[PDB]
């Protein structure tokens, strides 16, 4: 029975909502609609000022909203436990694309280059080859041309891990 969250609730106490409500109220100090970052560990880990890594985690969670509501409710977080998303959640934002697009266009040509896009993974410690990225850009296309434009960068993250 139950879909996925209605099942755990059977063996889970709703009282927990108030348990993790403290750390939440302190995190949404500035958020009026409870808009905050889900990254709990990544926050305390990056707070130490260590190597880059969690910086990207803030992006995926930035637009974790899959239902497209605008914010995440306290309850929505609880149900996220039983399911255990483990990792990942999203990639880049709608309004952010307008910035990232030009942020990667270091060639000032209007399009995106391999050394430009791949340059990102170059500063993080990825676990892939340098030439491998060459295959990624190939998919970046969308308007049929062979390069990135003011539209492909958006559809780019159509669903890549």
């Amino acid at each position: 029975m139950d879909d996925i969250y209605k099942a755990a609730v059977e063996q889970l106490t709703e009282e927990q909502k108030n348990e993790f409500k403290a750390a939440f109220d302190i995190f949404v100090l500035g958020a009026e609609d409870g808009s905050i970052s889900t990254k709990e560990l990544g926050k305390v880990m990056r707070m130490l000022g260590q190597n880059p890594t969690p910086e990207e985690l803030q992006e995926m969670i930035d637009e974790v909203d899959e239902d497209g509501s605008g914010t995440v409710d306290f309850d929505e977080f609880l149900v996220m436990m039983v399911r255990s998303m483990k990792d990942d959640s999203k990639g880049k934002s709608e309004e952010e694309l307008s910035d990232l697009f030009r942020m990667f266009d270091k060639n000032a040509d209007g399009y995106i280059d391999l050394d430009e896009l791949k340059i990102m993974l170059q500063a993080t410690g990825e676990t892939i080859t340098e030439d491998d990225i060459e295959e990624l850009m190939k998919d970046g296309d969308k308007n049929n041309d062979g390069r990135i434009d003011y539209d492909e960068w958006l559809e780019f993250m159509k669903g890549v891990e």
